[PDB]
Formats: structure tokens, C-alpha cells, sequence
């Protein structure tokens, strides 16, 4: 419920390589009343409205997105969790392509 973290700050991308970009962040400002415990990661293809679940209960202010497609554009949200589950999502500023 109303327990939900503020989004993550400072949502980036960097590192890209064939297949994988390398997102960093920082902790939200509210943890919705209960200790941080994780981040998630989700992904979707831009022209896709579906997001994609990549890792839950990452332990760290970075991820490794990896298997991503050469040719595609992707977006990616972050969102804390607490006990009580994920908080808003941060979004990245602009899509990630790949060549
Ligand atoms: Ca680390």
C-alpha cells in the first residue's frame, strides 16, 4: 500500500556494449516507513508497451542489464522495494539503442 519508497534518484546509463548496459542510481529520499531492502529492474523494448522484469532484490546501486539486442532500443525503470514491496519507479532519461 501507502508503505511504498519514493522513486530511486539519479537514474543513468552507461557501459554499453553489444548486449548489456551498465545502470546506476542512487536511494530514494522516503523508504515509505520501513528499511530499504532491495532494487528491481525492468526493461522494455520502446516500441513494446510491456515492461520486463530482469532482477528483483538487487542488493546495490548499479546493474549489469545483460542479453539485450542489437539493433533494439530499450527502456529501463528502477524501482526500491522495502517489506512491504516496490515503490515508484524511476525512469531513464532516454532510451538506450545499440550498434
Ligand atoms: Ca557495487
Amino acid at each position: 500500500g501507502a508503505m511504498e519508497p519514493s522513486a530511486p534518484k539519479e537514474l543513468k546509463f552507461g557501459d554499453i556494449t553489444k548486449d548489456s548496459v551498465h545502470l546506476t542510481w542512487e536511494p530514494p529520499d522516503d523508504d515509505g516507513g520501513s528499511p530499504l531492502t532491495g532494487y528491481v529492474v525492468e526493461k522494455r523494448e520502446v516500441s513494446r508497451k510491456t515492461w520486463t522484469k530482469v532482477m528483483d532484490f538487487v542488493t546495490d546501486l548499479e546493474f549489469t542489464v545483460p542479453d539485450l539486442v542489437q539493433g533494439k532500443e530499450y527502456l529501463f525503470k528502477v524501482c526500491a522495494r522495502n517489506k512491504c514491496g516496490p515503490g515508484e519507479p524511476a525512469y531513464v532519461d532516454e532510451p538506450v539503442n545499440m550498434s
